[PDB]
RNA sequence: CGAAAUCGCAGUGAAGAUGCUGUGUACCCGCGGCUAGACGGAAAGACCCCGUGAACCUUUACUACAGCUUUACAUUGAAC
C-alpha cells in the first residue's frame, strides 16, 4: 500500500513523503487513527495544499 | 378339476400302473362310515446345486468419501 505520512513514525519515514506499507499495517491502524492517507492525486493535491 | 364307460393280481414300462401284456374277479344306482392309494389338495422346495442373481453384515479385501488431524497461503499487523 502506496500511502502519504501525516505524521512522523519510526521506521518509515518523514512528514509528508509517500512510503509503502504492509496492507494490515495501511488499513487497520495508520488510516483509521488518522496518521496517514491512501495514495491517490485527490490525497496528495489535498496535502500538498 | 385335460376328459373319463375311474377294479385286484404277476409282469412291463421315464425304472412304484384305474388306463399297457396275461389273467382273476365283477349285475345297475344310492346312503352312513374310513382314510390304504389316486407319487391326493394347498404354497413355480426354504434342504442341495447353478446364475460372471439380489440384499444386509463383517474386516489387517479393493477403491473412495464424511469426520478428525498436519502443514503452506489469505483474513494477518507492529516492535525488540
Amino acid at each position: 500500500m502506496q500511502i502519504i505520512l501525516l505524521q512522523r513514525i519510526v521506521n518509515l519515514g518523514k512528514l509528508g513523503e509517500t512510503v509503502d506499507v504492509k496492507p494490515g499495517y495501511g488499513r487497520n491502524f495508520l488510516i483509521p487513527l488518522g496518521k496517514a492517507l491512501p495514495a491517490t492525486a485527490a490525497n496528495i493535491e489535498k496535502f500538498e495544499a
